[PDB]
Protein backbone atom coordinates (compact mmCIF):
# COMPACT_ATOMS: atom_id res chain seq x y z
CA UNK A 1 0.00 0.00 0.00
CA UNK A 2 0.95 3.66 -0.68
CA UNK A 3 -0.51 6.84 1.06
CA UNK A 4 -0.96 10.13 -0.77
CA UNK A 5 -1.64 13.28 0.83
CA UNK A 6 -2.08 16.28 -1.47
CA UNK A 7 -2.23 19.61 -0.14
CA UNK A 8 -4.42 22.97 -1.58
CA UNK A 9 -6.16 25.32 -1.75
CA UNK A 10 -8.40 23.85 -4.57
CA UNK A 11 -9.69 20.63 -2.41
CA UNK A 12 -12.98 20.13 -5.45
CA UNK A 13 -10.47 20.24 -7.78
CA UNK A 14 -8.00 17.11 -6.50
CA UNK A 15 -10.81 15.12 -5.66
CA UNK A 16 -10.08 11.21 -6.60
CA UNK A 17 -12.50 9.89 -9.24
CA UNK A 18 -13.38 6.44 -9.09
CA UNK A 19 -13.56 6.16 -13.21
CA UNK A 20 -9.62 6.88 -13.68
CA UNK A 21 -6.68 5.40 -13.41
CA UNK A 22 -5.90 6.57 -9.35
CA UNK A 23 -9.89 6.20 -8.93
CA UNK A 24 -9.16 2.26 -9.84
CA UNK A 25 -5.81 1.77 -7.59
CA UNK A 26 -7.71 3.13 -4.72
CA UNK A 27 -10.43 0.88 -5.27
CA UNK A 28 -7.92 -1.85 -5.27
CA UNK A 29 -6.50 -0.81 -2.29
CA UNK A 30 -3.35 -0.33 -3.52
CA UNK A 31 -3.55 3.54 -2.82
CA UNK A 32 -4.86 5.72 -0.54
CA UNK A 33 -5.32 9.52 -1.93
CA UNK A 34 -6.09 12.10 0.64
CA UNK A 35 -7.01 15.28 -0.13
CA UNK A 36 -6.30 18.62 2.11
CA UNK A 37 -7.72 22.38 2.35
CA UNK A 38 -4.83 24.27 3.10
CA UNK A 39 -7.01 26.45 4.59
CA UNK A 40 -7.69 24.55 7.78
CA UNK A 41 -4.22 25.37 9.41
CA UNK A 42 -5.38 29.21 9.14
CA UNK A 43 -6.23 31.36 12.25
CA UNK A 44 -7.33 34.35 11.25
CA UNK A 45 -11.37 35.04 10.12
CA UNK A 46 -10.00 35.57 6.13
CA UNK A 47 -8.08 32.25 6.43
CA UNK A 48 -5.31 34.25 4.65
CA UNK A 49 -2.65 31.93 2.61
CA UNK A 50 -0.61 34.53 1.03
CA UNK A 51 0.85 38.08 1.20
CA UNK A 52 3.08 40.17 -0.93
CA UNK A 53 6.11 39.55 -1.55
CA UNK A 54 9.25 41.01 -0.31
CA UNK A 55 11.42 42.82 -2.71
CA UNK A 56 8.78 43.52 -4.80
CA UNK A 57 7.21 41.35 -8.26
CA UNK A 58 3.89 40.51 -9.24
CA UNK A 59 1.37 38.01 -7.04
CA UNK A 60 1.62 36.49 -4.12
CA UNK A 61 3.68 34.45 -1.93
CA UNK A 62 1.67 31.85 0.08
CA UNK A 63 2.57 32.60 3.67
CA UNK A 64 5.31 30.19 5.27
CA UNK A 65 3.48 29.69 8.87
CA UNK A 66 0.34 28.33 7.64
CA UNK A 67 2.29 25.79 5.14
CA UNK A 68 4.70 25.51 8.18
CA UNK A 69 1.67 23.85 10.45
CA UNK A 70 0.16 21.48 7.68
CA UNK A 71 3.35 19.61 6.80
CA UNK A 72 4.11 19.64 10.60
CA UNK A 73 0.88 17.74 10.69
CA UNK A 74 1.10 15.77 8.05
CA UNK A 75 4.72 14.75 6.88
CA UNK A 76 6.68 12.34 8.80
CA UNK A 77 10.43 11.95 8.74
CA UNK A 78 9.88 9.35 6.27
CA UNK A 79 7.87 11.38 3.85
CA UNK A 80 8.82 12.26 0.04
CA UNK A 81 8.09 15.73 0.24
CA UNK A 82 6.94 16.78 -3.60
CA UNK A 83 6.48 20.11 -4.32
CA UNK A 84 4.95 21.23 -7.76
CA UNK A 85 6.77 24.32 -9.39
CA UNK A 86 7.89 25.23 -12.85
CA UNK A 87 11.62 26.09 -11.06
CA UNK A 88 11.88 23.00 -10.34
CA UNK A 89 14.47 19.66 -11.23
CA UNK A 90 12.80 17.93 -14.29
CA UNK A 91 10.16 14.97 -13.01
CA UNK A 92 11.00 12.17 -16.10
CA UNK A 93 9.75 8.84 -16.15
CA UNK A 94 12.80 7.70 -14.06
CA UNK A 95 11.44 9.66 -11.16
CA UNK A 96 7.83 8.12 -11.70
CA UNK A 97 9.67 4.87 -11.46
CA UNK A 98 11.84 5.68 -8.12
CA UNK A 99 8.62 7.19 -6.34
CA UNK A 100 6.51 4.15 -7.40
CA UNK A 101 7.90 2.44 -4.42
CA UNK A 102 7.71 5.24 -1.74
CA UNK A 103 5.65 4.68 1.35
CA UNK A 104 4.44 8.60 1.92
CA UNK A 105 4.57 11.16 -0.99
CA UNK A 106 3.12 14.07 0.12
CA UNK A 107 2.54 16.40 -2.59
CA UNK A 108 2.08 20.52 -2.01
CA UNK A 109 0.37 22.61 -4.17
CA UNK A 110 0.83 26.09 -4.38
CA UNK A 111 0.57 29.13 -6.74
CA UNK A 112 3.36 29.51 -9.11
CA UNK A 113 5.18 32.82 -7.71
CA UNK A 114 6.16 30.19 -5.03
CA UNK A 115 5.82 29.23 -1.59
CA UNK A 116 7.76 31.06 0.73
CA UNK A 117 11.35 29.03 0.28
CA UNK A 118 11.88 28.77 3.71
CA UNK A 119 8.80 25.56 3.62
CA UNK A 120 11.10 23.63 1.56
CA UNK A 121 14.13 24.65 3.17
CA UNK A 122 12.62 23.81 7.03
CA UNK A 123 11.10 21.00 5.58
CA UNK A 124 14.41 19.49 4.51
CA UNK A 125 15.66 19.08 8.05
CA UNK A 126 13.54 16.53 8.54
CA UNK A 127 12.68 14.88 5.42
CA UNK A 128 13.96 14.48 1.63
CA UNK A 129 11.66 17.17 -0.46
CA UNK A 130 11.97 17.16 -4.04
CA UNK A 131 11.08 20.92 -6.05
CA UNK A 132 9.95 19.54 -9.44
CA UNK A 133 8.81 20.69 -13.01
CA UNK A 134 6.51 18.56 -15.02
CA UNK A 135 7.14 20.55 -18.09
CA UNK A 136 8.65 23.81 -19.82
CA UNK A 137 5.46 25.98 -19.21
CA UNK A 138 3.68 27.88 -16.14
CA UNK A 139 0.13 26.68 -14.62
CA UNK A 140 -1.03 29.11 -12.08
CA UNK A 141 -0.45 26.43 -8.98
CA UNK A 142 0.60 22.60 -8.49
CA UNK A 143 -3.03 21.16 -8.81
CA UNK A 144 -2.57 19.78 -12.38
CA UNK A 145 0.91 18.80 -12.28
CA UNK A 146 0.00 17.27 -8.91
CA UNK A 147 -2.74 15.10 -11.29
CA UNK A 148 -0.34 14.42 -13.61
CA UNK A 149 2.28 13.24 -11.02
CA UNK A 150 -0.27 10.72 -9.40
CA UNK A 151 -1.28 9.16 -12.77
CA UNK A 152 2.64 8.46 -13.75
CA UNK A 153 3.64 7.23 -10.52
CA UNK A 154 0.08 5.30 -9.97
CA UNK A 155 0.44 3.12 -13.46
CA UNK A 156 3.48 1.81 -11.97
CA UNK A 157 2.83 0.20 -8.99
CA UNK A 158 2.95 -2.98 -8.56
CA UNK A 159 -0.78 -4.44 -9.00
CA UNK A 160 -1.72 -1.92 -11.38
CA UNK A 161 14.04 6.51 -24.67
CA UNK A 162 12.41 6.57 -28.15
CA UNK A 163 9.23 7.46 -29.49
CA UNK A 164 6.97 4.78 -30.36
CA UNK A 165 5.87 5.15 -33.92
CA UNK A 166 1.81 5.07 -35.36
CA UNK A 167 -0.24 2.45 -33.96
CA UNK A 168 -3.19 1.20 -36.32
CA UNK A 169 -6.41 -1.43 -35.65
CA UNK A 170 -9.42 -2.77 -37.86
CA UNK A 171 -10.35 -2.17 -40.64
CA UNK A 172 -7.66 -2.62 -42.64
CA UNK A 173 -9.12 0.31 -44.72
CA UNK A 174 -10.53 3.17 -43.56
CA UNK A 175 -11.66 6.20 -45.66
CA UNK A 176 -9.52 5.27 -48.31
CA UNK A 177 -6.31 5.09 -45.95
CA UNK A 178 -4.77 1.40 -45.71
CA UNK A 179 -2.83 0.38 -42.49
CA UNK A 180 0.70 -0.74 -43.73
CA UNK A 181 1.00 -3.58 -45.01
CA UNK A 182 3.79 -5.10 -42.97
CA UNK A 183 1.52 -5.18 -40.13
CA UNK A 184 -1.38 -7.15 -41.67
CA UNK A 185 1.70 -9.84 -42.79
CA UNK A 186 1.97 -11.62 -39.68
CA UNK A 187 5.67 -11.44 -40.29
CA UNK A 188 6.97 -10.71 -36.58
CA UNK A 189 10.77 -10.00 -37.59
CA UNK A 190 9.64 -7.47 -40.79
CA UNK A 191 7.29 -5.59 -38.20
CA UNK A 192 9.58 -5.57 -35.40
CA UNK A 193 11.85 -3.99 -37.73
CA UNK A 194 9.24 -1.70 -39.20
CA UNK A 195 8.67 -0.04 -35.87
CA UNK A 196 12.09 0.60 -35.05
CA UNK A 197 12.05 2.61 -38.08
CA UNK A 198 8.98 4.03 -37.76
CA UNK A 199 9.97 4.79 -33.98
CA UNK A 200 13.18 6.41 -35.27
CA UNK A 201 12.04 8.29 -38.00
CA UNK A 202 9.27 9.79 -35.27
CA UNK A 203 11.91 10.45 -32.79
CA UNK A 204 14.14 12.46 -35.25
CA UNK A 205 11.34 15.08 -36.63
CA UNK A 206 9.35 15.14 -33.00
CA UNK A 207 12.37 14.92 -30.38
CA UNK A 208 15.83 15.42 -32.05
CA UNK A 209 17.33 15.98 -28.57
CA UNK A 210 16.39 12.70 -27.67
CA UNK A 211 18.80 11.33 -30.00
CA UNK A 212 21.47 14.20 -29.34
CA UNK A 213 21.15 16.16 -31.57
CA UNK A 214 20.27 20.02 -31.57
CA UNK A 215 16.89 21.49 -31.43
CA UNK B 1 -14.40 34.26 -26.96
CA UNK B 2 -12.51 30.91 -26.97
CA UNK B 3 -14.02 27.47 -27.28
CA UNK B 4 -12.67 24.15 -26.13
CA UNK B 5 -14.14 20.99 -26.41
CA UNK B 6 -12.94 17.84 -24.99
CA UNK B 7 -13.16 14.28 -26.12
CA UNK B 8 -12.55 11.84 -23.59
CA UNK B 9 -13.80 8.26 -22.13
CA UNK B 10 -12.80 9.24 -18.84
CA UNK B 11 -16.07 12.82 -18.51
CA UNK B 12 -16.47 12.55 -15.22
CA UNK B 13 -12.53 13.19 -14.53
CA UNK B 14 -12.24 16.17 -16.80
CA UNK B 15 -15.57 17.37 -15.63
CA UNK B 16 -15.14 21.33 -14.83
CA UNK B 17 -14.56 22.11 -11.46
CA UNK B 18 -15.65 25.91 -10.15
CA UNK B 19 -13.44 26.15 -7.39
CA UNK B 20 -10.22 26.06 -9.76
CA UNK B 21 -8.57 28.42 -12.66
CA UNK B 22 -10.42 26.95 -15.44
CA UNK B 23 -13.79 27.12 -13.32
CA UNK B 24 -13.15 31.25 -12.79
CA UNK B 25 -12.17 31.32 -16.39
CA UNK B 26 -15.74 29.92 -17.10
CA UNK B 27 -18.05 31.41 -14.67
CA UNK B 28 -16.11 35.04 -15.97
CA UNK B 29 -17.46 34.12 -19.53
CA UNK B 30 -13.75 34.27 -21.03
CA UNK B 31 -14.21 30.62 -22.38
CA UNK B 32 -16.45 27.49 -23.10
CA UNK B 33 -15.67 24.33 -22.31
CA UNK B 34 -17.43 21.62 -23.28
CA UNK B 35 -16.62 17.87 -22.31
CA UNK B 36 -18.05 14.92 -24.64
CA UNK B 37 -17.94 10.85 -23.85
CA UNK B 38 -16.53 9.54 -26.84
CA UNK B 39 -18.86 6.64 -26.03
CA UNK B 40 -21.98 8.65 -27.63
CA UNK B 41 -19.93 7.60 -30.85
CA UNK B 42 -19.66 3.57 -30.75
CA UNK B 43 -21.11 1.72 -33.20
CA UNK B 44 -21.99 -1.18 -31.02
CA UNK B 45 -24.36 -2.01 -27.85
CA UNK B 46 -20.83 -2.84 -25.73
CA UNK B 47 -19.63 0.95 -26.78
CA UNK B 48 -16.41 -0.34 -27.94
CA UNK B 49 -13.55 2.12 -28.43
CA UNK B 50 -10.30 0.27 -28.94
CA UNK B 51 -9.32 -2.86 -30.69
CA UNK B 52 -6.44 -5.00 -30.58
CA UNK B 53 -3.22 -3.44 -32.55
CA UNK B 54 -2.60 -4.28 -36.00
CA UNK B 55 0.85 -6.29 -36.09
CA UNK B 56 0.24 -7.73 -32.31
CA UNK B 57 1.77 -6.49 -29.40
CA UNK B 58 0.34 -5.25 -25.80
CA UNK B 59 -2.35 -2.88 -25.25
CA UNK B 60 -4.95 -1.59 -27.50
CA UNK B 61 -6.09 1.14 -29.98
CA UNK B 62 -8.12 3.33 -30.20
CA UNK B 63 -10.44 2.58 -33.30
CA UNK B 64 -10.90 5.28 -36.33
CA UNK B 65 -14.45 4.56 -37.38
CA UNK B 66 -15.45 5.87 -33.57
CA UNK B 67 -12.85 9.19 -33.46
CA UNK B 68 -13.66 9.78 -37.09
CA UNK B 69 -17.41 9.93 -36.15
CA UNK B 70 -16.76 12.36 -33.29
CA UNK B 71 -14.49 14.37 -34.72
CA UNK B 72 -16.71 15.11 -37.76
CA UNK B 73 -19.55 16.51 -35.28
CA UNK B 74 -16.90 18.66 -33.13
CA UNK B 75 -14.29 20.22 -35.86
CA UNK B 76 -14.83 22.29 -38.00
CA UNK B 77 -12.65 23.80 -40.28
CA UNK B 78 -11.01 26.39 -38.19
CA UNK B 79 -10.49 23.58 -35.21
CA UNK B 80 -7.06 23.28 -33.97
CA UNK B 81 -6.83 19.80 -32.92
CA UNK B 82 -4.61 18.31 -29.60
CA UNK B 83 -3.90 15.17 -29.48
CA UNK B 84 -2.26 14.72 -26.44
CA UNK B 85 0.57 11.75 -26.53
CA UNK B 86 4.07 10.89 -25.29
CA UNK B 87 5.08 10.87 -28.68
CA UNK B 88 4.44 14.01 -29.70
CA UNK B 89 6.15 17.47 -30.51
CA UNK B 90 6.84 19.06 -27.15
CA UNK B 91 4.17 21.25 -25.32
CA UNK B 92 6.12 24.42 -24.66
CA UNK B 93 5.24 27.87 -23.31
CA UNK B 94 5.19 29.26 -26.86
CA UNK B 95 2.89 26.52 -27.96
CA UNK B 96 0.54 28.05 -24.80
CA UNK B 97 1.06 31.14 -26.29
CA UNK B 98 0.08 30.49 -29.79
CA UNK B 99 -3.29 28.65 -28.50
CA UNK B 100 -4.31 31.23 -26.39
CA UNK B 101 -5.47 33.30 -28.97
CA UNK B 102 -7.12 30.25 -30.97
CA UNK B 103 -11.02 30.15 -31.46
CA UNK B 104 -11.42 27.00 -31.33
CA UNK B 105 -9.48 24.14 -29.68
CA UNK B 106 -10.76 20.66 -29.78
CA UNK B 107 -8.06 18.16 -27.11
CA UNK B 108 -8.76 14.12 -28.39
CA UNK B 109 -7.75 12.74 -25.12
CA UNK B 110 -6.85 8.78 -26.02
CA UNK B 111 -4.92 6.30 -24.22
CA UNK B 112 -1.16 6.41 -24.52
CA UNK B 113 -1.01 3.35 -26.48
CA UNK B 114 -2.88 5.39 -29.13
CA UNK B 115 -5.44 6.69 -31.57
CA UNK B 116 -5.02 4.65 -34.60
CA UNK B 117 -3.01 6.75 -36.95
CA UNK B 118 -5.56 7.33 -39.43
CA UNK B 119 -7.82 9.54 -37.73
CA UNK B 120 -5.33 12.56 -37.37
CA UNK B 121 -4.10 11.98 -40.62
CA UNK B 122 -7.30 11.86 -41.79
CA UNK B 123 -8.13 15.01 -39.79
CA UNK B 124 -5.29 17.12 -40.99
CA UNK B 125 -6.48 16.98 -44.82
CA UNK B 126 -9.27 19.58 -43.64
CA UNK B 127 -7.55 21.11 -40.06
CA UNK B 128 -4.81 21.40 -37.76
CA UNK B 129 -3.69 19.38 -36.17
CA UNK B 130 -1.13 19.00 -33.69
CA UNK B 131 0.11 15.77 -31.55
CA UNK B 132 1.85 16.80 -28.77
CA UNK B 133 3.50 15.83 -25.77
CA UNK B 134 3.79 17.73 -21.96
CA UNK B 135 6.98 16.06 -20.55
CA UNK B 136 8.96 13.40 -20.92
CA UNK B 137 6.97 10.23 -19.34
CA UNK B 138 3.76 8.11 -19.84
CA UNK B 139 0.34 8.52 -18.52
CA UNK B 140 -2.50 5.82 -19.25
CA UNK B 141 -4.37 8.61 -21.14
CA UNK B 142 -4.30 11.85 -22.23
CA UNK B 143 -6.59 12.76 -19.89
CA UNK B 144 -4.29 14.57 -17.38
CA UNK B 145 -2.25 15.89 -20.13
CA UNK B 146 -5.62 17.84 -21.33
CA UNK B 147 -5.47 19.35 -17.88
CA UNK B 148 -2.03 20.97 -18.09
CA UNK B 149 -3.18 22.25 -21.42
CA UNK B 150 -6.06 23.40 -20.22
CA UNK B 151 -4.41 25.09 -17.86
CA UNK B 152 -1.49 26.61 -19.33
CA UNK B 153 -3.44 28.24 -22.52
CA UNK B 154 -6.40 29.43 -20.48
CA UNK B 155 -4.20 31.67 -17.61
CA UNK B 156 -2.84 33.92 -20.82
CA UNK B 157 -5.98 34.66 -22.27
CA UNK B 158 -6.46 38.15 -22.25
CA UNK B 159 -8.82 37.84 -19.35
CA UNK B 160 15.38 31.73 -20.23
CA UNK B 161 16.06 31.24 -17.06
CA UNK B 162 14.21 29.62 -13.54
CA UNK B 163 12.64 31.97 -11.44
CA UNK B 164 14.57 32.09 -8.02
CA UNK B 165 13.14 31.79 -4.59
CA UNK B 166 10.32 34.23 -2.96
CA UNK B 167 9.29 35.30 0.48
CA UNK B 168 6.92 37.07 2.05
CA UNK B 169 6.12 38.04 6.16
CA UNK B 170 7.41 37.00 8.94
CA UNK B 171 10.80 38.21 8.28
CA UNK B 172 12.08 35.60 10.66
CA UNK B 173 10.61 32.48 10.62
CA UNK B 174 11.51 28.70 12.41
CA UNK B 175 15.38 30.58 12.86
CA UNK B 176 15.56 31.37 8.80
CA UNK B 177 15.73 35.19 7.64
CA UNK B 178 14.20 36.83 4.83
CA UNK B 179 17.45 37.74 2.54
CA UNK B 180 18.41 41.22 4.23
CA UNK B 181 18.60 42.76 0.48
CA UNK B 182 15.01 42.14 0.19
CA UNK B 183 14.66 44.18 2.49
CA UNK B 184 17.15 47.32 1.33
CA UNK B 185 15.07 49.24 -0.64
CA UNK B 186 18.18 49.28 -3.56
CA UNK B 187 16.17 47.91 -6.52
CA UNK B 188 18.53 47.97 -8.95
CA UNK B 189 20.48 45.78 -5.84
CA UNK B 190 17.73 43.67 -5.86
CA UNK B 191 17.35 43.07 -9.40
CA UNK B 192 20.89 41.75 -9.33
CA UNK B 193 20.31 39.92 -6.75
CA UNK B 194 17.51 38.46 -8.12
CA UNK B 195 19.30 37.74 -11.09
CA UNK B 196 22.21 35.49 -9.55
CA UNK B 197 20.13 33.52 -7.49
CA UNK B 198 18.68 32.38 -10.84
CA UNK B 199 21.47 31.68 -13.24
CA UNK B 200 22.39 29.17 -9.36
CA UNK B 201 19.01 28.17 -9.31
CA UNK B 202 19.08 26.97 -13.53
CA UNK B 203 22.48 25.97 -12.47
CA UNK B 204 21.78 23.54 -10.21
CA UNK B 205 18.56 22.12 -11.38
CA UNK B 206 18.12 22.86 -15.37
CA UNK B 207 21.78 23.36 -16.79
CA UNK B 208 20.30 22.30 -19.88
CA UNK B 209 18.91 25.65 -20.10
CA UNK B 210 22.61 27.12 -19.75
CA UNK B 211 24.42 25.37 -23.13
N1 LIG C 1 5.78 23.37 -14.93
C1 LIG C 1 5.27 22.94 -13.68
O1 LIG C 1 5.56 21.84 -13.26
C2 LIG C 1 4.36 23.84 -12.88
C3 LIG C 1 3.88 23.60 -11.60
C4 LIG C 1 3.10 24.69 -11.24
N2 LIG C 1 3.10 25.56 -12.26
O2 LIG C 1 3.88 25.05 -13.29
N1 LIG D 1 3.70 12.82 -21.94
C1 LIG D 1 2.37 13.06 -22.37
O1 LIG D 1 2.03 14.14 -22.79
C2 LIG D 1 1.36 11.94 -22.32
C3 LIG D 1 0.07 11.97 -22.85
C4 LIG D 1 -0.49 10.72 -22.59
N2 LIG D 1 0.42 9.99 -21.93
O2 LIG D 1 1.58 10.73 -21.75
Amino acid sequence: SMKIDVVTIFPEYLQPVRQSLPGKAIDAGLVDVAVHDLRRWTHDVHKSVDDSPYGGGPGMVMKPTVWGDALDEICTSETLLVVPTPAGYPFTQETAWQWSTEDHLVIACGRYEGIDQRVADDAATRMRVREVSIGDYVLNGGEAAALVIIEAVLRLVPGVSLLEGPSYTRPPSWRGMDVPPVLLSGDHAKIAAWRAEQSRQRTIERRPDLLGFDS
